[PDB]
């Protein structure tokens, strides 16, 4: 069954393609499992080499299935940096689709959820500066996930979260935590209270980019879980 399918990913027939796409995309919603099978069936590499293909709805359609993929457990966030998606995961960062970005940056937050050695190959493959220039984009939903990848970057090493100062991510994070989106608010906060954990010239590189009045001003946001938040990360400074 899934051999099958995973066979017409790679057909030149484009509704057997899309439909192949399809069902994949349909099983890899299901659980670790269900992700599992599609591992076990090899549709990795042949999901990965849909990133390169001429149609940008196949590619969206790809990514959004890799996306749920590496929401799986960390050995299997490790299959897909095994089958090469990283690149082409950061490559799509500046493609001219703006769902297609949208998509990409989803994947990468949730691999970016994975241990410190999946954040290390994010790192090695290039995806901070990019992802620190969506952070400023015209799309909430684009600025939404890619907030949420560098979060999940901030919850790594110190070697880690050095690299996400000298990508410049601090004044665009400090910013955010005006965003018009409560959820966009919350993963700021989240980025910014966990790079306050480390050290004191970290804590010293957020005062500089002004994080400290910006988490005050979010302790009258109108939303409760914001202010907590907020309060929790001016805690985190002690």
């Amino acid at each position: 069954e899934l051999p099958q399918m995973v066979q017409q990913l790679n057909s030149p027939d484009q509704q057997e393609l899309q439909s192949a796409l399809r069902k994949l995309s349909q099983i890899a919603s299901g659980g670790n499992e269900q992700i599992q099978k599609l591992i076990e069936a090899g549709a990795l590499s042949p999901l990965v080499k849909l990133l390169d293909d001429a149609s940008e709805e196949v590619i969206k359609n790809a990514v959004a299935a890799i996306a749920n993929i590496a929401a799986g457990n960390n050995e299997q966030i490790q299959k897909l940096i095994e089958a090469g998606a990283l690149s082409p995961l950061v490559k799509l960062l500046d493609d001219a689709s703006e769902e297609v970005i949208k998509n990409a940056v989803a994947a990468i937050a949730n691999i970016a959820a994975g241990n410190n050695e999946q954040i290390q190959k994010l790192i090695e493959a290039g995806a901070l500066s990019p992802l620190v220039k969506l952070l400023d984009d015209a799309s909430e939903e684009v600025i939404k996930n890619a907030v949420a990848a560098i979060a999940n970057i901030a919850a790594g090493n110190n070697e880690q979260i050095q690299k996400l100062i000298e990508a410049g991510a601090l004044s665009p994070l400090v910013k955010l935590l005006d965003d018009a989106s409560e959820e966009v608010i919350k993963n700021a906060v989240a980025a910014i209270a966990n790079i306050a954990a480390g050290n004191n010239e970290m804590k010293q590189k957020l005062e500089e980019a002004g994080a400290l009045p910006a988490l005050e001003k979010l302790q009258s946001h109108a939303n409760e879980e914001v202010q907590k938040n907020a309060q929790a990360a001016l805690e985190a400074f002690n």
